[PDB]
């Protein structure tokens, strides 16, 4: 069980704990599937889902980032493709091979036929990749149009093909949450820490339910902040500070597959005299493309979509792709996000053109913050953090901490062997726990015998609350399959209703709730009404 | 034979019947072009103005370097491109380049530098296999900084983190320009020095043969030929301008640049070192052994003034002695201890530098074009590339006798054709040099000597053997002698210098030893040509001018 009962139940259990995590994101998440594993008795707060901050809204890959190579910035390079291999064997169900594609143009650069080899026999020498089934190559300006027949071709000198992950973000917070939940650490979503319980130190905190306007007071040894673009309005809850966040808006679009095919990841210059590059990725039935770089400023819990960032990004696909001729009116998915940079760093900084970008500091209050950094080095963050916290029990509290190898716990759903038709997706969506809901496998109204248990499974399994957090987070429901979300979407709220119950009000404003995210998603407000 | 009497002969030849080939310039640019004309059978003439690479080939920094550093802007085509003629280089003239591997140190304290530590690992394990050196005996390593200064005790330790040791060669410039002319002279090519271009003769608005002048007898003759190569090096222009009937466009830009000697206990370097100079200016500068000495440089300055005899500013001196004395900082460097130097010209074609030499068509930074008035011209370029510019002419030059003349040529693989006192397996150096050695051991010469004259000469020791078998000239030992009359008979010098600082590195390398052999090497030339009292005496004050210059006695006032 891990659903609104599991939760009540931890709610009443932190009422000093040794740590108390805030923000519920891939970085917190992070550092309890850790503590946990060593012993520390651990209570994290998540003000909103799991994952629904910035941690579900990037580009959803891996990338190697094999652009370096042309300023021989090789010790980058070789972290990047080295802590890769960890995750991957540490979640060996959530991020998978799939081989980008590199178009060259003399038209138009960065590498040429000869050089992109070279780079990518280097590429694979580091990556220690170097001789199996996934080793590079190249191809004709022919056999590339082949591939993708929209490709502007005027200039085409052929492409290379190299080693690079896809990568769901949502699915790899929630099973590092679910196996923290397995040893026993009080995580409890939709609870906001609103302020701290202080001489002039910090000794607890102070959150409230956002199901139950109810308080409740918190107690533990350490208060570490992990709220990534929030870095800063957690720490300003203590009324004198500096800003230490400075975020940037980057967003995606999505259209149906047929509008503009592309069998594999494509990253391509943006064309526009900037040095900014995009890609064009597949997923699903889909195809989604972008991004984007924006300075922001206003709501950090919906970060909305313009038409001047969209205008940039068409101008983007059209001049790559000049036989697609995309408009406003093919978009059927969208969203945007925040990156948590610091003061300093941009976001092409993620790919090229304590851990890279990011700062594990202690406040002279005693708080602990670790902020910056990216998705990729969420592990790595974590194992610092753990350090200045094994060792500040002691040198403070005298505490045996446990060691553990983070680097080895294998996490929920993905304990297999790393080398490891619609059970056939079910099995390799989640891994080990496609077993479970199998079982399970008493229908519903209006659904299905699978999609019944995939539902049945998020509220007793994925802490479930809201019919969003399914539709959104736990599957590719909205993002993904829109043309066929009107059909599914009205049962599976049903079912919600049934499980917890709700009531005739409880239940208007959920559905009130999915009719204004499906509308900011599909950009009505900016189509005048689809 | 190869001497003044052989001269003497290819000058009236040139003048009975009309040539296929031309050559003006007999620099290492020429000499290539040379070989390869000869060997695939067209009727070939060369003249040069002063001795044969008495113009720039003679005065660049005397090394074969690789081009590491333009990994740092992942500019790998171009890296590849060099190890690659460097191995066919040494293929067919495996007596005169040599491997010598290069120590480069890491800092930390000069701010925003090449490689670190991480870096230079992989820098160097791409460059041994761009160059298919990995996996051979000077496959690359790294040095701790305990390590670097058990080699280099006297090394700047402030920031000293390690180093890197890759494969590099050391080149004899003047060496290399003097086999490729023999081996031509060898397959019938009429080679004549102190020979210069004057004028052009014409039929119509189109060039057809050379007015030259002998130097040294003001004669003045016609050479007619069908093609007229120009290979002048930074006179490129001034060649062009013989035509006076059509003003031209300039081409050339050239730049000066230096390097000073100093004698080895004074900066003991064990091996090829290089390093930032300091001065962050964005260059490098070289710290080499050769012989008993050390000689560093180099520097980058626009240039106008004499083209043959360019001098060494006190400016420049104090730019490379600053770099020194902060790299090695308890040596002490100054003026009076600089014992030999040189200067020479950078052929740059209008808009390139010397720094695009090692990252600081035909072939890079070169040029192949015909003029209007029919003369053929071959520009820029670098000495590492002379045996593939050469390749490129050679196809527009069969080309144009065919079209033109109807004319068949026999077309020859350059990157196998051996040159002079190479003829040998390239990968067996030393086993050759040991067995030389014994047939010079048993000519009467000392072991020292023997393996010098077989390292230095090649397959060519032989001849040197058998005549030193035969007469020791006044004052000087039986191996030198020997040296001086293969000079003489083989190797076309005509004046005391072309010996002392071309053909040996007698003034350069071994200053301190020349007062012992200077009159006794001047008596045997003098002798030998059989000349007035009144010519003895001016081939000496000419001689005297130039170790003047080398030693730098004018600066020292
Ligand atoms: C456009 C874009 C592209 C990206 N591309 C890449 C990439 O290519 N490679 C890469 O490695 N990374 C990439 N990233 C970055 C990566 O997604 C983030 O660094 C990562 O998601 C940050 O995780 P986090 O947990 O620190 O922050 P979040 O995921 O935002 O989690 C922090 C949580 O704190 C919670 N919180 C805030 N205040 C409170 C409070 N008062 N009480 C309780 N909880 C609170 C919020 O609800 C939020 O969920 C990209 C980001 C963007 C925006
Ligand atoms: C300081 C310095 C550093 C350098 N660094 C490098 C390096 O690291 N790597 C590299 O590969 N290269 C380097 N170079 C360049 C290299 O030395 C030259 O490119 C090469 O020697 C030039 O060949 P060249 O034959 O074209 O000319 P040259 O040797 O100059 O010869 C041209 C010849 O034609 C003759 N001539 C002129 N006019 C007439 C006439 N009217 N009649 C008859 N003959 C005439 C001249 O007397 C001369 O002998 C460097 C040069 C310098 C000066």
């Amino acid at each position: 069980m891990f659903s609104n009962k599991t939760r009540q139940d931890s709610i009443q259990k932190m009422q000093e704990l040794d740590l108390l995590i805030i923000g519920g994101g891939i970085t917190g998440a992070g550092v309890a599937v850790q503590a946990a594993a060593s012993g520390i008795k651990t209570g994290l707060i998540e003000m909103q889902d799991f994952a629904e901050g910035t941690s579900s809204r990037s580009t959803k890959l891996v990338h190697g980032g094999i652009r370096y190579l042309k300023t021989f910035d090789v010790e980058v390079v070789a972290d990047t493709v080295g802590e890769r291999a960890v995750v991957q064997g540490i979640a060996p169900h959530i991020p998978k091979p799939d081989p980008m594609l590199l178009p060259i143009y003399e038209d138009e650069t960065t590498f040429n036929m000869f050089s992109v080899k070279v780079a990518m026999d280097l590429y694979d020498k580091l990556a220690n990749v170097t001789g199996t089934k996934y080793e590079n190559y190249t191809l004709t300006p022919e056999e590339v149009l082949e591939r993708e027949p929209f490709l502007k071709k005027e200039g085409l000198k052929g492409a290379g093909v190299y080693l690079d992950f896809r990568n769901n973000d949502a699915r790899l917070v929630i099973d590092n949450i679910k196996k923290a939940a397995e040893d026993g650490a009080y995580l409890v979503s939709k609870m906001k820490a609103v302020g701290f319980l202080y001489g002039d130190q910090i000794v607890g905190v102070k959150a409230r339910d956002l199901l139950t306007d109810e308080v409740i007071e918190i107690k533990a040894k350490l208060v570490i902040n992990t709220s990534g673009p929030w870095v800063d309005k957690v720490r300003n809850l203590n009324f004198p500070v500096s800003p230490k966040m400075r975020p940037t808006k980057g967003i995606h679009l999505v259209v149906d597959a047929k509008k503009l095919p592309v069998p594999q990841p494509t990253y391509f210059d943006t064309g526009k005299q900037d040095g900014r590059m995009v890609f064009a990725i597949p997923r699903e039935n889909k195809t989604y493309f972008g991004t984007t770089d924006t300075d922001y400023q206003g709501d950090f819990t919906d970060p909305k979509v313009t038409q001047e960032d969209v205008d940039y990004l068409l101008d983007v696909i059209n001049h790559r792709y000049p036989e697609a001729n995309i408009t406003l009116a093919d978009i059927e998915a969208s969203w945007a996000g925040l990156r948590p940079l610091l003061i300093g760093n941009s976001g092409s900084d993620y790919n090229g053109g304590i851990s890279r970008g990011s700062s594990l500091e202690r406040e002279p209050d005693g708080l602990l913050t670790l902020s910056g950094g990216k998705i990729t080095d969420y592990r790595k963050m974590a194992e610092g953090a753990l350090r200045l916290i094994r060792q500040l029990l002691k040198e403070e509290y005298g505490i045996e901490t446990k060691e553990i190898d983070s680097k080895k716990y294998q996490i929920s759903g993905g304990n297999f062997d790393p080398t490891k038709e619609d059970a056939t997706y079910i099995a390799d969506f989640y891994g080990t726990n496609a077993r479970r809901i199998f079982e399970l496998a008493a229908p519903y109204p209006g659904l299905s015998l699978a999609e019944s248990a995939r539902l049945r499974y998020g509220l007793e399994e994925e802490m479930v609350l809201a019919p969003g957090d399914y539709l959104i987070r736990r599957t590719n429901h909205l993002l993904f399959e829109r043309d066929q979300l009107d059909e599914i979407k009205q049962p599976v709220i049903d079912a919600i209703a049934e499980y917890f119950g709700w009531t005739e009000e409880e239940k208007a404003q959920q559905t009130k709730r999915l009719e204004a995210l499906i509308a900011e998603s599909d950009l009505r407000e900016l189509k005048g009404e689809k």
